[PDB]
């Protein structure tokens, strides 16, 4: 029934806690299965159902995405915070079932149907900005850090006007702030992250940003192959971190020297270099009519606020939901 690396494997037409028929496979896994069921108990109803991995490890994520949901549920009664929404839990041969909303598809899936390089109309990334920072609002409410925004995480419904936060597996307490810096999908990895600096709230927010660039331009913002390329990369648009923050740092040794210069790596192959240029235009990789265009502007003028390197300077969630890119 479970396998070697603790996957359920599944059968279509099986029925899961004497009402959940599975019909759907959705995908399976990575880390979990989840599968698209009928609640014979409810009408036949749709439901998503997130039969968790075996082994020790993997069950303690689980649990930890059980207990989270619930609280960003119960914090949110109206359902306005755009966060998934967890019906119950059960268990089913060894495995914890968690069961979820129907949604269509992940912002990834709907990124390759509208195309190579594309991306979403600047209307539909508006109304995507105000409804994750009102997500991040509810992050912020309770004392939780996602650690993981990027758009294969967040859902869509089938008319793809409403989104919501998902996979809750990776997420963790403030007061935890364990020191890693493998911490966050690396494309989407803040740059405290990578530095070994002090982490809240700003993680969440910078990976929205990240996210939001790709939503509009259909490519990843930073497509670092390592830590020290993503840093790079961040400050080829900011340009060199500020002395302040590279000193709070753990990890500072790995990336920078002692007269705080960047060394690139590129056969190990090191560059030291004094001061980055901002060389990446925001502008130019963003860009026709002018109502569409002064909305463009606005997201960039956003889009910056997010980006800065150091989280004290960073634009707070407050600020992003009045900035004049969602209010119009
Ligand atoms: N509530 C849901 N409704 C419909 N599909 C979902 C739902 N939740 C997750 N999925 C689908 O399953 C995929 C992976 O789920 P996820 O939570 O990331 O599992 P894991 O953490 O093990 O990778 C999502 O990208 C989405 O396609």
């Amino acid at each position: 029934w479970t396998d070697a690396e603790g996957y359920y494997r599944v059968n279509i037409g099986e029925v899961l806690d004497k009402r959940y028929n599975v019909y759907g496979y959705t995908g399976q896994g990575v880390f979990s299965n989840v599968v698209r069921a009928r609640d014979n108990a409810r009408a036949n109803q749709e439901v998503a159902v997130k039969i968790i991995r075996n082994n020790e490890l993997m069950q303690k994520t689980g649990l930890k995405e059980l207990e989270f949901l619930k609280k960003l549920n119960d914090a949110d009664p109206d359902d306005k915070f755009h966060c998934l929404r967890l019906f119950r839990h059960f268990y089913h041969k060894q495995h914890l079932c968690l069961v979820f909303e129907p949604l269509s598809m992940n912002l990834r899936e709907v990124l390759k149907k509208y195309g190579k390089d594309v991306g979403l109309h600047i209307k539909a990334v508006r109304s995507y900005s105000q409804q994750l920072f009102l997500a991040l609002k509810l992050l912020k409410r309770c004392n939780i850090l996602h650690a993981d925004i990027k758009p294969d995480n967040i859902l869509v419904n089938e008319s793809k006007t409403i989104l919501k936060l998902c996979d809750f597996g990776s997420a963790s307490h403030v007061a935890d702030n364990d020191i890693t810096p493998y911490l966050v999908s690396r494309f989407y990895r803040a740059p405290e992250i990578i530095i070994g600096k002090s982490y809240d709230y700003g993680i969440d927010m910078w990976s929205v940003g990240c996210t939001l660039y790709e939503l509009y331009t259909g490519k990843i913002l930073f497509p670092g192959k390592t830590n020290n390329h993503m840093l790079k990369l961040a400050m080829d648009l900011k340009g060199k971190m500020p002395n302040k923050m590279i000193r709070k740092g753990v990890f500072k040794d790995q990336h920078f020297d002692q007269n705080l210069n960047f060394m690139y790596i590129e056969r190990e192959k090191v560059t030291v270099m004094s001061t980055i240029n901002p060389t990446k235009d925001l502008l130019a990789d963003l860009i026709l009519p002018e109502d569409q265009r002064k909305k463009v502007h606005q997201l960039k003028d956003l889009l910056d606020q997010i980006l800065m390197l150091d989280p004290a300077k960073r634009i707070s969630i407050n600020q992003a939901l009045q900035h004049a890119f969602i209010q119009e």
